[PDB]
């Protein structure tokens, strides 16, 4: 019976413990998932314990996702471009880091029956979610990433990000300011998919979308949301509008968790049962 952890501060918020523990039980796997209060100062010590105690792995979240990069042996092509991970797997002393937010959101897409090979994505954000999604999307075959980020702390992260993807991928990424309501509207027109990776659409701001008009969207478009609180973001409302195919936050949240599960467990995630149980 091995231990799988969550290293973060705070942790009161996490849905991972209930989610993983429930998939683990309804499959009779010998693993337990426990959250632990861990910031940057205690993280090195915690990784030390993960090895000495022979834990199976641990989920990683704020504020250690970037720092955790320095404590693993093997990062993934995508992780390397993101510069952050949320999952560590201990393979008998050997530690491999991954970013399941990205694979999860992308997986959610391939699962709706949409191919991302050769498509153009219009990405909103450059934070943790956005860059993870962009990175994995580029590595699975995206032709273009029309990233739109404003003049805040993240713009420069966008460039370097755009920088890395270009330097090691076949994908072309362009960063463009989000107040340019036009080169954007036209960006949305060249796109097959629109992905919201911004906090916009979440409580308090459960009433604000990054797309002014509804006519800026089009019917054959796929719009994906990272926000799962609530279920129907303003952006998802404007989408169901234009007749767009939609994918919600619980999509990225469920598949992301399946990825960690299979990574630690080796078995398939009772995705179906967990969706029930968590009340989605
Ligand atoms: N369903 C799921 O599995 C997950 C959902 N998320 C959600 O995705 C969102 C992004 O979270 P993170 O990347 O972790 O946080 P973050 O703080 O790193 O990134 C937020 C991003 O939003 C942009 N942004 C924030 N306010 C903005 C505004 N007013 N206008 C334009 N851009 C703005 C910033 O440029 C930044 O890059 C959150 O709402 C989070 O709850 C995050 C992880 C998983």
């Amino acid at each position: 019976y091995e231990l799988i952890g969550l290293m973060a501060y705070p942790i009161r918020h996490s849905l991972s413990p209930e989610m993983q523990n429930k998939a683990l039980e309804k499959a009779g796997l010998p693993f337990t998932y426990m959250a632990f209060e861990v910031d940057n100062d205690s993280f090195p010590g915690a990784i030390e314990g993960l090895k000495a105690l022979k834990m199976r792995g641990t989920g990683v979240s704020m504020p250690n996702k970037q720092l955790a990069c320095e404590y693993v042996d093997e990062l993934t092509p995508a992780a390397k471009l993101v510069g952050a991970i949320n999952t560590i797997v201990n393979d008998d002393g050997y530690l491999r880091g991954y970013n399941t937010d990205g694979t999860g959101h992308i997986r959610a897409i391939k699962e709706s029956g949409f191919d991302i090979k050769g498509k153009t994505m219009v990405l909103l954000g450059a934070g943790g979610a956005s860059t993870a999604i962009g990175a994995q999307g580029a590595i699975e075959g995206l032709k273009e990433i029309k990233l739109f980020n404003r003049r805040d702390e993240f713009f420069d992260k966008a460039l370097a990000f755009a920088q890395r993807v270009n330097e090691n991928t076949d994908c072309v990424v362009t960063v463009t300011d989000l107040a340019d309501q036009q080169a954007f509207a036209e960006a949305l027109a060249s796109a097959d998919i629109l992905t919201n990776g911004t906090k916009v659409g979440m409580k308090p701001l459960e009433n604000e979308s990054l797309v002014n008009d509804i006519s800026l969207l089009h019917p054959g478009l796929l719009v994906t949301e990272c926000v799962y609180n609530p279920h129907m973001t303003k952006l998802l409302q404007q989408a169901q509008q234009a007749g767009c195919k939609t994918i919600d936050g619980y999509g990225m949240l469920l598949w992301q968790g399946a990825e960690q599960f299979t990574l630690w467990t080796g078995k398939d995630f009772p995705l179906e049962y967990v969706k029930q149980v968590m009340g989605f």
